[PDB]
Parts: structure tokens; C-alpha cells; sequence
């Protein structure tokens, strides 16, 4: 009855393409939501201390994605990287990404 705190884990799952071609993973290939490199979700641990609390990774197609969870986006250049993600598929857009979500607790007793 201490109560225990929630965390939920975010982390994108990234893929590539040319124009019209098929969709292929990046070096990274999982991110956090602005570019940095993280593990697999698979591969991802608790910190120490931390249990998960929901068995399995999800991803909320409530979001605005498309039916498998992806969001699309192209780099535009003055910028680096992508900024802006849409919903939709075009035949140009050059990036995709899927957010993956976990809950873990700890208890504080």
C-alpha cells in the first residue's frame, strides 16, 4: 500500500526507403522520439529496481498512423533529418517509424 510508481517506455522503430521502392531498416533502425539510438525493444531491460508491468510491447494505432502503425515523413533540405510525421503513405516519403510502448512499475513498498 506504499503505492508504486509507472513508467511507460517509448521507443521508434525506423525504416527507409527510395522513392516507390520497398521499405528497408536503418543502422539505429531503434530510436527515441527525436533521432538517438536505443536497443531492440526486445533487447530492452528495467532499469534496476523496476519491473514491467504490461507483458509485451505495443503500439497505439489511436495515434495518427497508419493500419500497421506507421507514421511517414521526408527530409526537407535546409534540415537534417525529419521533422514532420503524417499519417498517410505517399510514393515520396523517404522515412518511416513505429512507437513502441511498455509500462513498467516500482514499488515503493
Amino acid at each position: 500500500d506504499a503505492g508504486h510508481l509507472s513508467f511507460v517506455e517509448e521507443v521508434f522503430e525506423n525504416q527507409t526507403r527510395l522513392p516507390g521502392g520497398q521499405w528497408i531498416y536503418m543502422s539505429d533502425n531503434y530510436t527515441d522520439v527525436n533521432g538517438e539510438k536505443v536497443l531492440p525493444k526486445d533487447d530492452i531491460e528495467c532499469p534496476l529496481g523496476w519491473k514491467w508491468e504490461d507483458e509485451e510491447w505495443s503500439t497505439d494505432l489511436n495515434r495518427a498512423v497508419d493500419e500497421q502503425g506507421w507514421e511517414y515523413s521526408i527530409t526537407i533540405p535546409p534540415e537534417r533529418k525529419p521533422k514532420h510525421w503524417v499519417p498517410a503513405e505517399k510514393m515520396y516519403y523517404t522515412h518511416r517509424r513505429r512507437r513502441w510502448v511498455r509500462l513498467r512499475r516500482r514499488d515503493l513498498s
